[PDB]
């Protein structure tokens, strides 16, 4: 069976972990569906087919209301698709952001509903391995709506990028076990301990300015309750943290021992909020927290969007130019859909454009904007419009005062998060406006990601 056959694609959800997400409608029964796309060439496999076959077999039957439910599995020359139900509440960590108030109650309620899901999963024998606050999703958009973890079990038949682009905010929140190459189900207390953390504090117990200085923390293992806004916490939650984020992984309380724990047990309890405080400074540090790495994630993927539009404009460009026999008057829609199918042929049938249906429509959309190659540069801007369009809109959003202006060490820090060498991004700030004062406004901030992509 095919993919595209049964599928069109409908809309682009956004990247994940190992691929972009894609919004799918049935082409029979309409059931609209979201579709993980794992390319082949960016992605390599770490297991035998035979293995990967089996878990998803498994994964197939396996039911639970935590648990993003994966439907059907296709595999072709350049992709894996996974097929699994849509939820429309967005990111946990989005909804808390915007939320006025946030109690201990709030996040036992959150984390109880993880555990249930681990649990689950590690009954099956299915090990996450990249819990993080991104893989938390909401069923829908309404008050206390259900938690979805998604990516279970992906990590064990796919090795993780090194890109940094895919790799923002993954070392927060990764067992030390993990870094060593001796780990089990464990690792996935450990990570939800981290992310039970931040949600009481918000900021993250193992922390450093870049990737390495956090990895460092991370496999050293010492943390503490140190921070002002710790006060506000019971024992019992320090207490299953402690627990959670015990070293060695034999010590660790498990999934099923954490549901039962005190902390859990009382504070899931509906009379208990009348007598509990708002934990305001938490909501306030988590807001910095979630900006931040939204922005640094927005920054590298619009550096990422503007190199790859930069590959297509001129691969495009060389393909019309072969098949234009003789000079120009040879914007033909037939021979530009030719030319745009064999720039996606090469690559094979990406995200965007799943079905030789699909190019057809894209260059339609693009010749409905230009009358009857200018269609070269209003095809490619097209595709990055959501990486600009995020950008902005992730640069606003973390600009809370409204300032138009991110300060010097707001860039040290999202630079930091992102991985670009420090040196670097000062020496690109001086080129961009040699008399700055230690602030950059989003226009500024834009020619800086371009400078740091070779532009």
């Amino acid at each position: 069976a095919i993919f595209s056959d049964r599928y069109k694609g409908q809309r682009v959800l956004g990247k994940g972990s190992f691929g972009e997400v894609i919004l799918c409608k049935d082409k029979i029964t309409g059931q609209e569906c979201a579709v993980k796309v794992i390319s082949k060439r960016q992605v390599k496999q770490k297991t035998d087919k035979e293995s990967l076959l089996r878990e998803v077999q498994l994964l197939k039957q396996l039911d639970h209301p935590n648990i993003m439910k994966l439907y059907e599995f296709f595999e072709d020359k350049g992709y894996f698709y996974l097929v699994g139900e849509v939820y429309t509440g967005g990111e946990l960590f989005d909804e808390i952001i915007s939320r006025k108030r946030f109690s201990e109650v709030d996040a036992a309620r959150i984390i109880r509903q993880v555990l249930s899901g681990i649990t689950y999963m590690h009954k099956n024998k299915i090990v996450h391995r990249d819990l993080k606050p991104e893989n938390l999703l909401l069923e829908s958009k309404s008050k206390d709506a259900n938690i979805r973890i998604i990516d279970f079990g992906l990590s064990t038949h796919f090795e993780a990028s090194k890109k940094m682009k895919d790799k923002i905010g993954t070392a927060y929140y990764i067992a030390p076990e993990v870094l060593h190459g001796t780990y089990d189900e464990k690792c996935d207390v450990w990570s939800t301990g981290v992310i039970l953390y931040i949600l009481l504090s918000g900021c993250p117990p193992f922390n450093g300015a870049n990737e390495y200085d956090i990895l460092k923390k991370v496999e050293k293992g010492k943390y503490t309750f140190e921070l002002p806004q710790w006060k506000k916490v019971s024992e019992s939650a320090k207490d299953l943290i402690r627990k959670m984020l015990t070293y060695v992984p034999s010590m660790r309380i498990s999934a099923r021992d954490a549901l039962d724990h005190e902390w859990i047990q009382t504070y899931t309890k509906e009379q208990i909020s009348v007598d509990v405080p708002s934990l305001d400074n938490a909501i306030l540090n988590i807001r910095q927290f979630q900006g931040t790495q939204k922005l640094a994630q927005a920054a590298l993927l619009y550096m990422g969007s503007k190199l790859t539009s930069q590959d297509e404009t001129k691969e495009l460009t060389a393909i019309f130019h072969k098949m234009d026999k003789n000079g120009d008057g040879q914007l033909d829609r037939a021979e530009l859909i030719e030319g745009y199918k064999e720039l996606m042929r090469m690559k094979g049938q990406d995200a965007s454009m799943l079905d030789a249906s699909a190019v057809e429509h894209e260059v339609d959309q693009v010749l409905d904007a230009v009358d009857f190659s200018e269609f070269v540069t209003v095809a490619m801007d097209r595709k990055t419009l959501l990486s600009r369009e995020r950008l902005e809109r992730a640069f606003r959003m973390f600009d809370s005062d409204n300032s138009g202006k991110i300060s010097s060490t707001e860039l040290a820090t999202i630079f930091g998060v992102s991985d670009v060498d420090s040196e670097t991004w000062k020496s690109v700030l001086s080129e961009v406006d040699k008399n700055n004062d230690g602030e950059v406004d989003f226009d500024e901030f834009q020619q800086m990601l371009l400078k740091l992509c070779g532009n």
